[PDB]
Parts: C-alpha cells; structure tokens; sequence
C-alpha cells in the first residue's frame, strides 16, 4: 500500500520511483497525493491560531547529500573527526537514497515564528497530525528503533487510517509495519 | 541591459517580472540565462579544489516571506520589539518584492561541508565570482548604502563586463548604477 512505503537506512528508495510533485506557494514540492491532506492540516492549525510552514518538502538526492554534508561539517567543527562526524550526522540526516523527503511524502514543518513559536507548532502537530494522515515520524521514545534523533518537525504522510492507528498504538512506523507483517 | 536591474525597498520587483526558471540537480532553481555562467563558476571553483553548493537560488514571495518571518522571530526571542526585530531582520533578509532571489539572478553559495569550509568558498568567490559575472552584492563596507549586512554567500548575476568593472572600481551595485547616472 503506497502510503506505507518504508524508507530508512535498511530500506532505500526503489530504483526508478515515480513521483508527481505539486509546488506549494513557498516553492517547496510535495507528492500531489498528499496535497489536500497537508492543506487540511494547515487549515486546521491556523483555525487553532497555530501558524506552520513547510521548511522542507521533496528533496533530490543531491539536496539530501548537501544537508548531510552540512550536518557533517557542523560535527567536525564541534571536535569530531570526519569519521565520527559522519556516524553522528546520520542520527539527524538520512544518507541519500534513504530520506523519506525523496518520496515527496515527508514535510519538515516549522513555526512562521512571528505568530507561533516552534514549540507551539510541534505540540500542535504531535497531538493533531494523525487526523490528517501525518505521523510524527521520529519521536524521542523510538530513536533506538528508527535510528533517528528527536526530529519534532519531520512529519510523514501515511494516510488517516494508518496514522490514527500508529498514534493510538503509540508506535513508530517500523513497529507498526513489523506488527502488520506478523499478523 | 536586463541583467543590471536594481531591486530594493525603493525598487520593488516589477509587476509580472518574467523569470524563466531551470531546476538544478539539488532542486534549486535559477533563471536559465545565468545557467552557463553559474556552471562555469562551479567548474572553475571545483578546478581550484574549492567545493561550493547552491544553498538558495530562486524564491517565491512566500518563501522570502517565511525566511523573513523566521529571522524576525529569532530577534523577538532575543528581546527586540516587533519593530526592532523587523528592522534588524531586514539587514539580513530583503522584504518580499525586493529580493534578487525572486529574480532568479541571485544565489546563496556555501561550502559542500566535507571538501571545503564556508570561508574557503567565501574567499574564493570574493576573488573569482566577477569572472563569471556575479558580484558579492552586499560587501561589509557598503552596508550603509545597500542597507544589508555582510552576507558573503549572496552572489548577484550582473554579467561578466559589468561584474568585472564593479569589482576593479571596488563599488557596490547601488554605487555603479548611480555612476551610470
Ligand atoms: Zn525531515
Ligand atoms: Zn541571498
């Protein structure tokens, strides 16, 4: 099922994955399939006086490389050999060909800052996103399963049916998929 | 000449300005007219063992808006009034309607991280960008004229002849267009 595709270190994007991108007002791009769900989400947040942005939508391989390299540079500057920096940067940034952002199913949502702080948007999304098919992909209690640190901006479209189950079930996507495969 | 357009609070982007955009491999977009020059710039950089990336090309009004609001929020959070936060934010980020990035003639160039540092790239661009017809639009010593802070990553396409002149004359774009008079 298309919305449940697993992309992680162990599950790279399939060769020749087709994606039709819609362009948002801010120039970011998303899978046309998630557009009205994301639109509903933003509509709802604003109706609650919460004002989010799409910081990052679709990213190309090259784009994913540059974010990753910038992340590595940051850790080198904090006293990491480049070998240490790579491994450490990879807990924040997926190596190219393993970011969900390469599907067009992930958005990194932030506050517009002026009407809302990061924390208010992050809270709101955590409690609400599932109603619109989006999950908090990388919660702090599952970093030992996802391989990724607490990333309160990164929301993954999986669809309403699945997001609600995952949210109630209190699980990460890997667990949910693993538990679906078992039964 | 089309490439010398000045753009600021006084000179908002013209109504229906015509951008003719191209996607780069990182997903950033540039006016197609600057494509060969940017490619020549990265080629020469890479040839010099210097490894730049385009962190930002074309931006929508809304994209510009979002950067500016994020900047304003950073200043509000460090105790600036709404009016100060905006004032301060504007020295780093142009207001929508006044950015060169909305022309697709401006690129933010950073280091690729692991082959070069930002300063090495910033240094290189400083000394070589004009050959490809880009200028360091916002030099430190012209913040009074340009109304923008030192932004060593921001390069404006103006053309090789144009960029070369401005660089030797040591001037900022505002200055050169007043030279023309
Ligand atoms: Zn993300
Ligand atoms: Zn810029």
């Amino acid at each position: 099922e298309w919305s449940l595709i697993l992309v992680n270190r162990q599950n790279p994007i399939p060769a020749q994955y087709d994606v039709e991108l819609e362009q948002l007002s801010n120039g970011e791009r998303i899978d046309i399939r998630i557009s009205p769900y994301l639109q509903d989400l933003f509509d709802a947040a604003r109706a609650d006086g919460v004002y989010p942005i799409v910081a990052s939508g679709y990213r190309t391989t090259e784009k994913q490389q540059e974010i990753m390299d910038e992340k590595v540079a940051e850790y080198k500057a904090k006293g990491y050999t480049s070998a240490q920096a790579k491994a450490e940067a990879e807990t924040w940034v997926a190596v190219p060909g393993t970011s969900e952002h390469q599907l067009g199913l992930a958005v990194d949502i932030n506050a517009d800052g002026i009407h809302s702080t990061g924390n208010e948007v992050y809270r709101w999304l955590d409690e609400n996103s599932y109603r619109f098919g989006f999950i908090r992909r990388y919660p702090p209690d599952k970093t030992e399963i996802t391989g990724v640190s607490n990333e309160p901006w990164h929301y993954r479209y999986v669809g309403i049916e699945a997001a609600t189950k995952i949210y109630h079930q209190g699980l990460c996507l890997e667990e949910y998929l693993n538990t679906e495969k078992l039964e």
